[PDB]
């Protein structure tokens, strides 16, 4: 599949609130994800730089993109504002990665 | 297997040379690497931080570990050791990041 990676922040003060938000993440969120072709979609805590590293495997970049207009995903990231930083329309703030190496 | 997820860095001015480096790597590295157990190892590279994000599955931490003892994975770091930051020991810079999320 396609391996897409980004980076994302995360409050200082809210390390923990964070991840138990995603443990577990609500059920219809899971089942919004999973419809729109994600796999394998892990998201590691860098605690000394508030950096949250994303790395997820989808079917389509078209159906990826198509979560954000979901309302489920649309008040999941309205919910997430107040544990990291977000663009106005509510998405967080992030960053895509460059694959620069991979051996299967 | 065991999901392993760690950053490092590299120099602002050697990111093009960084990733050319990787492909690909020293043939005895990639021998090395697959031989201690590691399966699908990837990188990202964050540009705007100088970041590298880098996650791999081992079978065993031990044997991983292990690979720093190996000449190949020694001569290997102390070349890296022109394009990023590196301990005394000449391995790269490296912190550990915690999973916070998974979703197969
Ligand atoms: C499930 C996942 O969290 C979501 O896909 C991301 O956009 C971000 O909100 C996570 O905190
Ligand atoms: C193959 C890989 O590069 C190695 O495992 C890392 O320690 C670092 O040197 C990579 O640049």
């Amino acid at each position: 599949m396609i391996r897409k990676a980004f980076v994302m922040q995360v409050n200082p003060d809210a390390h923990e609130e964070y991840q138990r938000r995603h443990n577990p993440i609500w059920p219809e969120l899971e089942a919004v994800l999973k419809s729109h072709g994600a796999h394998n979609y892990a998201i590691y805590l860098d605690k000394a730089r508030n950096l949250l590293f994303a790395m997820v495997e989808i079917e389509s970049e078209e159906r990826w993109n198509a979560v954000a207009s979901t309302d489920v995903c649309q008040r999941w990231w309205k919910y997430m504002t107040d544990v990291m930083p977000a663009n106005p329309d509510n998405s967080p703030v992030s960053s895509e990665l460059q694959e620069v190496f991979y051996l299967p």
